[PDB]
């Protein structure tokens, strides 16, 4: 078996016992790895109805077959668990170097169970797996945590994945950070880790991931790297301005959400664009393991010093979303989210809900006391609240619950722009209707990257589609993106490789490395199998398609007020049933046993 | 002699010559000390015509007789030199602990002449005076500079006075900082220091300042202290909220300048008040040497960490003055001014000039590039430009010349709210006319604390006067304040003792410590002598009364737009000639030979 090691660590924190389990190539041929392997283990061992914050829930950190190889961007891994925020499955992808290091230690994944009695951290150095006391690290920011551990194990090569005070305090949108600023960010994966009293995981490896045909593999690798290098996005836009290049693009297209999705055009968007960032604060770009793109940003601020990020989504969530223009305040806010272990999107989305509730008079000043008023454009909200949230201090305790619960507690859940309680990202669905269907059907909630329909609808990859086309062809593109993305996630590659590479390219790399002879059609079915397995878990976890697969009324009832998309609304009712049909599911959005048997997963009926 | 040692160091940085000089009690009985002693030395030894940044200018750091004693607040010192910004005399006062340490070392002052060939710093340890190389500290911020020097001299007890990058780069409003956040802030004193390649002065002393009658002094001090403690300002307001308590007060009186003095009422003033700061960021209060008041602020922000300040004037200059409400951004900005060695007031005033030039289309975006636009309320201006001013980078190079020179270069000096090129402070004169005369006549330029008419006109100290009373009585209060403040400055005390103490109490404190039998009138005349001396120095430097003793047209011709002072203008024209008459000066603001003779300073005629 190549690429994959066929080994994974299983740690039971309650009992303290560790065991290295193995699996066979036939399992890999079914679920590929990372995201796919994770959903299988969950489906086979965990009751989908467990309380996400109880010791029965499992946290799976998993690398993919191409993670740690020379495959361009082969350094990604996924964290999978039941979300304490949405109540459904969640896969959070992260880059950096941690993923590659796990593979170098000789493991594919780590299955964490139970709950330790006192804070601890797992130290791994090749075959040496150890559970150490973290009572002295608990309470520290990510940067401090990494520093302490590196000094303790006396090694700077050790890669670390940790939670900040937010995770420790069970903030519903706590993230798991690694390599300082890389995030397995959404779904509350950090709260799950914190509930187990697991402060961090430190790895050191020295092995070389086995590849089926090195000569052939290196041949393929150079061809793909060349394609990415010749692409204007992967070869010009991203390395030069990072993901933040999108600001001006999405704004010019009139779907850049401003003030909790009230409108889609922001007059000061340029001030927080990738181009403006590059001219004002950028030091250089930074690549994740084995990346020929280098979209990561390294900024320097006279206040917080050198820092990494923010990504587009973070610039938006903490900027225009809140009616804030100040890029410097946005960079500071991003840095604090990284240090504290908070998802930038949910944080900003939660702060936007409070601002709208405040605007509508549901949150009164007498309730805030002397804390900054939740007034649009108020930058003090960013400097003050982010820390209060991490520690559940003051109003920070209410905010730590997330947008939905916060709005619901004031009797106005309609002001919460969430889908399955996950806060929506930087693109208004009224200007890209296929992307809207994505938000409604995404297995993890109102999320954009597990089905990035902005590529076809706005960017022109694979090719340009009308953002207002709601035909079967548009629905089919969605299904394709969902399955393909499931493949890419499982492979261990970065989604951005789609700016140059296509399904066949991924087949070439996977075959050369694994030594398989699958057609592109075979790999895509693994993706469809993964998408369906996640849906089933959710369905078993209690998902009601009618109530849960929707979009906030704002998008279905209020015409876009201005910009090139003025007058538009998302035609979800029309698309939804056709989507279920084309997915092979029933009218009511459920998976019939016939489909399960077809995908070879009827054992989970 | 008592209080004063009667000794001072004279250092010629060009040759490295060091001299400890002495003076008799007769000189001390005429000039008292600190500010007074410094002006005598300059009138006596320096050509008032020298270029402020040439090595011929002299920098005088001088403590006063009560500095380093147990007198309430006895830890103040002054920096006096010819200003690069205004072209006139400047006396900058500072607290903290540096002043006392210099007295413990056994010296009253340090006179720096010439210019070092390369960066050096002066080290003093009692009798040990040494000029050391600072080529490696040069370029570092105040905190780093101090940490480095303490590691080098191997003593954590050394107190340091230094300049930051702003001083090194000759920014016209660069300040001299001591004890990290204490400032000898206005007039460009830091630029003079930097023009001499002098990075810092580190002192360490172990002596005790000699008091005339120790037991008598102890009892006098007890009485004075008890007066301060029972006063509502000195005993409640200051320690609790710092100088920032003034925000709400000045704002409700309608003379809190907003947007470069366009109006006097700011709607979000509360968010940046001492009360809000106490509730949001305040950790604790901190007193200077021998101070029973403790008005110093110690704050903590998630971004920059723990810091000290801001004072009222700083909160204003970087807040309402620029149309900014964010107290967090303001504290950050204050922090960077302290670190970089920039006067907060001239920094805020210069930025405000820029914002009005920008608003009126004189500064165009084409000129800024990707740098933050000077739009009112843009917090990015605080985050981005401050460091640029200090490093003289990009537009920062133009901003480094100050408000007047900047406005002048665009052909619009009238947009510059300056008097003798010194940026105006946090009080609109249209709401305090006597204070206006203060701005017009203050020897160092448009400044408020060398003649704080806000005490009688708004606060009721010595007693409440009407802010629109422009009679001779109002004019007499100003002169009294000008002379008394010259006394207090010379004594080595803090001006805040005036919230409880009066002229007689200073006479008591001064007589018990020095061994004199002076009357209150004798002391007040020393203050008058110092005031005329400074005026005389300015006349010799080129002061033109008719032209220099005024206020910007805005205050003379534009009525306060709104608030409690609506419709008011400063009736300067009719107060000015009466002030000269009361001063014993000529109709054209010159000092006749007879007055100089009356004061005993005719030798300088
Ligand atoms: S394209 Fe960006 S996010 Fe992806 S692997 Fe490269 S540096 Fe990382
Ligand atoms: S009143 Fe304030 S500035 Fe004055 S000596 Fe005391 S702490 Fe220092
Ligand atoms: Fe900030
Ligand atoms: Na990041
Ligand atoms: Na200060």
């Amino acid at each position: 078996m190549y690429g994959n090691w066929g080994r994974f660590i299983r740690v039971n924190l309650s009992t303290g016992d560790i065991k290295v389990e193995e699996y066979d190539e036939e399992l890999a041929k079914k679920w590929l790895g990372s995201r796919g392997l994770a959903i299988y283990l969950l489906l086979k061992e965990m009751d989908p109805t467990v309380d996400p914050l109880s010791p029965e829930n499992k946290l799976i950190i998993a690398a993919g077959p191409l993670t740690g190889t020379s495959a361009p961007t082969g350094g990604r891994y996924n964290v999978v668990t039941k979300s304490p925020l949405t109540g459904f499955i969640t896969m959070a992808n992260s880059g950096g170097y941690f993923g590659a290091e796990l593979k170098f230690a000789g493991y594919d994944a780590i299955v964490v169970e139970g709950k330790a009695e006192k804070p601890v951290y797992i130290y791994i150095k090749d075959e040496h797996i150890e559970i150490r006391d973290a009572s002295h690290i608990w309470g520290k920011k990510v940067s401090e945590t990494e520093a302490t551990i590196r000094k303790e194990v006396g090694s700077e090569k050790v890669k670390i994945a940790s939670i900040g005070p937010a995770g420790e305090n069970l903030v519903k949108f706590a993230a798991i950070m690694n390599d300082g600023h890389r995030a397995a960010g959404r779904g509350g994966v950090g709260a799950v880790m914190g509930s187990k009293n697991l402060k961090a995981i430190a790895v050191e490896g020295s092995k070389t991931v086995p590849i089926a045909d090195k000569q052939k593999f290196m041949l393929v690798v150079r061809e793909k790297v060349n394609k990415l290098r010749n692409d204007p996005v992967a070869g010009g836009g991203l390395p030069k301005y990072g993901t933040a290049v999108l600001v001006n693009i999405i704004n010019e297209n009139g779907l850049y959400p401003v003030k909790n999705f009230q409108t889609g055009v922001y007059p000061y968007a340029y001030e927080q664009s990738g181009e403006a960032m590059a001219a004002k604060y950028l030091v250089r770009n930074k690549p994740c393991y084995a990346c020929p793109i280098g979209c990561g940003r390294v900024n320097r601020l006279p206040t917080v010093g050198e820092t990494e990020g923010p990504e587009y989504e973070s610039v938006w969530a903490l900027g225009a979303n809140l009616g804030i223009n100040d890029l410097a305040s946005i960079i500071e806010a991003n840095h604090m989210c990284d240090e504290l272990g908070l998802d930038t999107i949910s944080t900003g989305g939660t702060l936007a809900t409070a601002m709208e509730l405040y605007e509508k008079g549901h949150i009164k000043d007498e309730e805030l006391g002397d804390a900054p008023p939740f007034r649009w454009g108020n930058t003090e909200v960013l400097h003050y609240y982010i820390e209060k949230i991490a520690k559940r201090e003051g109003f920070g305790d209410k905010l730590a619950e997330g947008s939905y619960r916060l709005a619901e507690s004031y009797g106005h859940p309609e002001l919460s722009m969430t889908v399955k309680k996950l806060e929506l990202p930087a693109y208004d669905p009224r200007g890209a209707e296929g992307h809207g269907l994505g938000y409604a059907t995404n297995n993890r909630g109102g999320c954009h990257i597990k089905n990035y329909m902005i590529s076809p609808e706005i960017l022109g990859y694979p090719y340009k589609m009308d953002p207002h086309d709601v035909s079967d062809d548009k629905i089919k593109m969605l299904i394709l993106f969902q399955d393909l993305t499931a493949l890419i996630d499982s492979a261990g590659l970065c989604l951005f490789t789609t700016f140059g590479l296509g399904a066949d390219d991924y087949r070439d790399l996977l075959n050369a490395a694994l030594g398989w002879d699958f057609t592109t059609e075979d790999y895509l079915k693994i993706g469809e199998r993964i998408w369906n397995a996640e849906r089933l878990f959710n369905l078993k976890a209690g998902l009601d398609p009618a109530r849960d697969d929707t979009l906030p009324k704002r998008f279905l009832e209020e015409p876009m007020p201005e910009g090139p998309n003025k007058g538009h609304t998302v035609r979800l009712k029309e698309m939804l049933p056709r989507y279920y049909k084309l997915r092979g599911w029933t009218e009511d959005g459920k998976i019939p046993k016939e489909k399960l048997e077809e995908l070879g997963i009827a054992e989970f009926y």
